[PDB]
């Protein structure tokens, strides 16, 4: 039927089908466009209390709660989305990840290198696509496959 991951679901509001990934947390109206040893990604992090290293060059002690760490991930998924803010000027202001300095960007990478949450969703994003929350034990990201 549909690429990786990707499955039908009802819209609870509208009542129009849309599609859903179980392994990036995508989610769109429109039917899904369609592996390689390597892809490239950007990431924006938000970590929180429960993290592995409660810690980040944008606070000596993270505090938040999982749950309020998931509330800001889904609004720079909204502001992305909308075109209000690019991907990578959230990812420098915001990314709990050193990777900010460099909008986000990991560089390229293999399957068994990342933790697994996070290698999983890079590999099932499609090039030019973005992750919806994806979990790890260093807290929430927004994942974006370049490519």
């Amino acid at each position: 039927k549909l690429p990786p991951g990707w499955e039908k679901a009802m819209s609870r509001s509208s009542g129009r089908v849309y599609y859903f990934n179980h392994i990036t947390n995508a989610s769109q109206w429109e039917r899904p466009s369609g592996e390689p040893a390597r892809v490239r990604c950007s990431h924006l992090l938000v970590k929180h209390s429960q993290s592995r290293r409660p810690s980040s060059w944008r606070q000596e002690k993270i505090t938040r709660t999982k749950e309020e760490a998931l509330e800001l991930i889904n609004g720079y998924i909204q502001k992305i989305k909308s075109g209000e803010e690019d991907f990578e000027s959230l990812a420098s202001q915001f990314s709990d990840c050193s990777s900010a300095k460099a909008r986000g960007d990991l560089g390229a990478f293999s399957r068994g290198q990342m933790q697994k949450p996070f290698e999983d969703a890079s590999f099932a994003l499609r090039t030019g696509e973005m992750s919806g929350p994806v979990f790890t034990d260093s807290g929430i990201h927004i994942i974006l496959r370049t490519e």
